[PDB]
């Protein structure tokens, strides 16, 4: 069972809005909207999306397995070798927001503060002692974006396994020769670096100049979840306020994927006439370019809707209903909706350029859609005595001043995967964990969720005492 | 009662070390270690340290007025009016960590996400309503260093009060013209943004080319905290480990202050004979540079100690008993010392500079000194009742779901100054907190505290969970 | 009769290596060698070439108004109005070497200091005093690469029209109103450097995802121009030195353009074997990425020449007979032909790319090819008593010491097209005409015509003296 | 005879100002303004200059040797070997203009291209071949600037010849090693880039914090020229247009040296009454911070000349009589004095910083100062037969296709000193020689020889053509 499994399921079923069934409802994990920080829905006046993988939820592992099928295709087209041909999609093996080491080829699961908790070369998981000798403080300086990528949205995970099969194949290729920082090949020498360049740019490639796009929306009940659902939700919060959409992708794509996803015989409810995706938006933006839109942002663009082509020209008129706009900044939305930051949540799924950048930029308040807990949740409450047998090692241990809490984190990891929890290794919580819980002010597997609590719902988190303050 | 006269009245007590008294000692607040994060001290291999307000604490007020006296004395010197010489400091208004904002003028008190806890212009609180006239959502992008300036140190507490003493003044001298920006003088107009940097290069000067130094090393007495303890710690620091010196400051004063932190008639305990201070390290390295120590640093020099001077050249040496090193980089501890980060318990009082660069970027850990903590820490249990109460209107108006908690929240900030606890404002915390708790391993009012525990003692914090794992 | 013309019908004739021809025939200016620095040919050990417009002479003005024709089907394609099919290239209008001006979309022709000889917004010609609107100093700033752009390669030939048609067309387009940075239409405003901008990236989009290759390998008698004295002189070159390629071009276009350029029933002389075009080069290289290369460059990669792709790796190994070399830097070529800079003569049409960057940072001999000379050096010849009359009437003012000398120059410039000489207007010389003299050692319509001097010929200049010198 | 011996000889003879007598004195190249482009002396409307080696001409070897006395003390106090101190200024080694390689510690005279025409280690001049070794195409990468420093100012001669005693210095004291980048001392190695580098920080050190100013203040007859015609000239520029003062020296340093400049028992002609140097100038700015001021220069500021200290405030006025101003940029002096760049001629004696940078980013018309020029006409006029022989031997050689011009080069050489002609070595122009005649509208030993031109005089040099153009 996969999360997107999981996510389809609640999907279908149909919405019971009995304020009785709804708190019912919310009070299961699965349902639940969960809190780092204290938010009035009632001071929120703005809801703001991203598409994809928040209100287009790929499905999995249909889509990872699709994107590693064209972009290994890719690398094969510009000379990788054949074998490469043979590798197929397994989603057991990667968990999203590990770091690539382009120098020495090592996917690492790191804490916060760049301390290694998982090492891997290729499909060789290498033990505390052996990682020293590469990482003799068994540290990080993530900041080194030259050499260490942070594969930390959903898109990245065929490539996260695509960097360990490639590590893996030509490690066991008798073609080549292992080296510290590559592969030799008489006289040609492959760093990890310039694999991994390879890599990253042919995934680029698969979903702005491939085919990856076209064999998408030819098949969507195959690839995106669907749920009635959402217009329902989309409906509820037009009442209050206002809703935006914000997404990288352009107008043609974004039109087939909102197109699907509101294609049911109604509209908000079963009896309802349906309406088109755009009338649920009070601004609808593409071609956003985030991260770089909570900055300076590009120049404002209008969308010719008959042909999918921008107008002529930088937009300098105000909000119209039916204009869509592309590029532009934050500030636009700011400006066109009448908002202040605090007065806006922001829903998305990507931790770093959706949450963090409006956070820490413009102070907005945040939703964060992460797709896999719909699963991990699952996987923690079946497997709470794990944990909770670790907690107990970890405070027998304590105040005994060790094998037991090594087998007992490995045997609760690999529960979730080869990786581990997206959230966690044994005790240790990783760099993902942190920054959900750092700038995500309201977190859940699907923001579907928000459905189930009322209008004025106060979502509350417990103050934070420093140590002297207890 | 200032924070020194409690740090002074602790250094004067001879230490018991029966481990009765000492495990007893530490349990009070005043003499604990606190702990953010778990660290056992038997893995610490090094202990490295800074000087200023570490190990020479600079008594307070009276070190903090010679600095503002300077620093106005420079700024008549370079044309400012005569006015500026009726000031006096003042230690209830300002609070460490307050952001200037060079654009309009004020001085903020901010939570870590950049949302404003306290405004003030010159002398003049504004209320909330008001501030959002320059501060629509009332909220600062913290990274535009361009704009804002942190005054994150203790010695940026002078020209935290000088800033609004000036602000004042000009406001209300009837020569000038107040505007958004600055103040207008006929034909000269004065930035708020130039007349900080007026503020920041004459506080500079007056470290670096006038006479703070001098006024300092001729009374120390009166400016510097001395506590016969310092050299029983570190000689038992020594007895376990390595114990290293880093400072920004140069040869020649930090031996005159060295020199006074250690000069008593005995050496670690009363009955020892003396000691030089030099003996207590295994490595000593001025002009250290920091934070950009904790990146490439600059080349490693070696001090001529008999003249203060460099010698010619880069040193390529190894480690050598009596040596004194100048520059480099935190690699050079790690290589002479034979050390790794985590091997390295590096103790500081720049929350920058110190903590967050030496764990951001080297894995080090980390131990926070904060003088005013010596303080604050008896406002804190003083007035418990005003923060219990707090908690509790804070707990009653979320079920309910005003006026009597802001009144609260103002009545206890004022216990600790006119900008309030460096720590919070009433329920909110600062971002100083938040970077203290995300950075310091370990905290204290002093790193003395850490005389009071066992060469193995094994320093504790509660694991953090994530709301949907709770 | 176009530039191309003459290089066709020079072209079109057999080499009489005859001595008493060879320099009877150098004596003509079309078969001349320019000389700007002294070069001994005998201590020239490498001549290197490029291929675009030096190797591969493109046919004028067929090549160009292929170019014109899809860089405006892909401006259409994107969403600009459909009038704009209705232009047509006229090679009368441009210059190469003009500035366009983004902020007020003007064409400009500037001497070495910036000074404006010529300004034309759209079709229209700015006379001097109206230029001092925009212009007070009558100068532009070059460096300043965010406004200016100098459209200094012959493949910028077609947008220095066709920015001028689009300045005219929304001039008079009654739908837009014109403004000092560009053009309004209602909510929407297109300026200047957007327009450019679009310009630029459809002319890039054109050659290297657009059809312009495939249109002209399908079709090379009409695009190319073809000598069978190629062969002749780089089968003589290599008797005395070694040859290289280094091309901006891939493998797979290079391959299909040089086939061509030596298709003859023949190799180096007629009644020869034919040779493969790589036989005649001691090392091939593409993908060059100059002027980039001449710095740190791009690794060195191998290309498979079976399939027209990289090999994987870094090529590592030595010069080998059949490798083909892909990115690399200028100190590849000197280090695998055993050269130094002055050892090598580099051939080329790009007076920055090629020419400047390869003297100033790598102290090469350099040899630029001008294309239009082919047809200048016919209208300077004709039109001589024109130039003439303007020295006279120039010697004439100053000894005086006017509408007659401006005349006399507008005369002499309509020669050459409506944007005069490449190498002047009037008695003042174009930026283009100083970077010649200032970079290329030798220059000439075509580097053919080093086939018309000895192996150990001495190009020779005159020594430069200073006014005091004199 | 130094050239400010010539300078002052010249500057002692009062002014004849009979206009056949002028044209008369015009004729002798030592009185002669040269010219490099025709310039219209009606056109100019402001007359522009700098203080330093412009109207303060500083005399030679005195000034010189009281810098390089004043930078050896400086190395020595701060720690520098004490035999430094025996060290003595000798005008005959340096010439202005080299370049010294930091990499291997060289001095090296360049032409325009790079390419090496003098080579000296310490004292030893290296020898063609043996040059090669380090430089293997006989060439630098001017724009290498980590690596090399052009010494091109006249304050930079003493510097010059310090950096050649100190390799010099430490390539012979036993108790150095010498190697390919510097000097090894133990475990102490000194980097010919850390030399040099302390010798830059120590000659900026005693300009603008050691004694330098002020011994040259208080003996202004032994250190400074002085000409009792340059009020006669100032004034005669003020009957015809504006002149204005733009100097990096600050107001107290400025007001000094223009006091004595203007220090006679008269003013502009003998008989007049004395008048203030400020009199003088239309507009009067200190602190110019050139090259930047040519850019976005600094804040405009105004100084209160009672007490030397910049006014509190950006001056937001408009020019008025009397005030100084510090700070700016270019558009300050076009702005207030209605001037646009070709109105101006500026006249200054940094080849960057004054004349390349305003012709460059302004279009200004420039006027070089060149002092050595004062002697260097001499030695040209006077050695014109070595010069004549190398021409004909040049010619004689490249109709005949050594040694003797080898010879012919070094004794015509070694007549300007050890490092040459500031102009070429032999037959080969120096860099500064090709930037002169690039950059320099008009040249001269003193810009005094501008009096014995009438207002209105047209200089005039010959059009350029290109070799097809002949």
């Amino acid at each position: 069972t996969s999360w997107s499994d999981r996510l389809q399921n609640a999907a279908d079923m149909p919405a019971n809005m009995d304020k009785h069934a709804l708190k019912k409802y919310r009070r299961e994990a699965y349902h639940r909207v969960f809190v780092n920080r204290s938010l009035a829905m009632e001071k929120i006046k703005c809801f703001g999306f991203n598409m994809d993988y928040t209100l287009a939820v790929y499905k999995s592992p249909e889509y990872e397995s699709l994107g590693f099928e064209l972009t290994v295709e890719r690398l094969v087209s510009i000379g990788y070798p054949q074998e490469l041909l043979s590798f197929a999609y397994d989603s057991t093996f990667p968990t999203r927001g590990l770091v690539f080491d382009t120098l020495y080829g090592n996917l690492l699961k790191v804490d916060a503060y760049g301390n290694l908790l998982v090492c891997a070369h290729g499909f060789n998981f290498i033990r505390g002692p052996e990682t020293r000798e590469q990482y003799p403080n068994k540290f990080i300086q993530r900041d080194d974006t030259e050499r260490f990528y942070i594969l930390n949205t959903l898109f990245n995970l065929p490539e996260t396994y695509l960097l360990a099969c490639l590590v893996d194949f030509f490690t066991n290729c008798p073609r080549y020769t292992s080296c510290e920082t590559g592969f030799k090949d008489g006289d040609l020498f492959m760093s990890y670096r310039s694999m991994f360049q390879d890599v990253r740019d042919a995934v680029d490639w698969v979903h702005y100049k491939g085919s990856l796009k076209e064999k998408t929306v030819e098949n969507l009940e195959k690839y995106v979840v669907k749920d009635g659902k959402l217009p329902l939700l989309l409906s509820r919060m037009k009442e209050v306020g206002k809703v935006f959409l914000a997404t990288n992708s352009d107008y043609k794509y974004t039109d087939k994927i909102m197109t699907y996803l509101f294609d049911f015989p109604h509209g908000p409810k079963p009896g309802s006439s349906h309406r088109p995706w755009q009338s649920y938006f009070d601004l609808i933006l593409v071609d956003a370019r985030k991260p770089l839109f909570f900055g300076e942002g590009t120049v404002l663009r209008q969308v010719d809707t008959k042909t999918g082509k921008l107008k002529i020209g930088t937009y300098t008129g105000p909000l119209q209903h039916g204009i869509v706009y592309s590029g532009g900044s934050s500030d636009t939305i700011c400006d066109l909706l009448g908002a202040k930051g605090k007065d806006i949540l922001y829903i998305g799924d990507h931790i770093f350029g959706d949450i963090l950048k409006s956070k820490k930029r413009q102070g907005w308040r945040t939703f964060l859609v992460i797709p896999e807990l719909a699963q991990e949740l699952h996987v923690w409450t079946d497997k709470s005595s794990l944990f909770e047998e670790l907690q107990s090692l970890d405070i027998f241990l304590a105040e005994l001043y060790q094998r037991r809490i090594k087998k007992v984190t490995h045997d609760m990891d690999m529960c979730y995967g080869m990786m581990g929890s997206l959230f966690r290794s044994g005790s240790r919580q990783t760099l993902f964990a942190s920054q959900v819980m750092r700038y995500a002010d309201l977190y859940a597997a699907s923001f579907i969720n928000l459905l189930y609590y009322p209008f004025s719902y106060l979502f509350r988190a417990a103050h934070v005492l420093m140590p002297h303050e207890s």
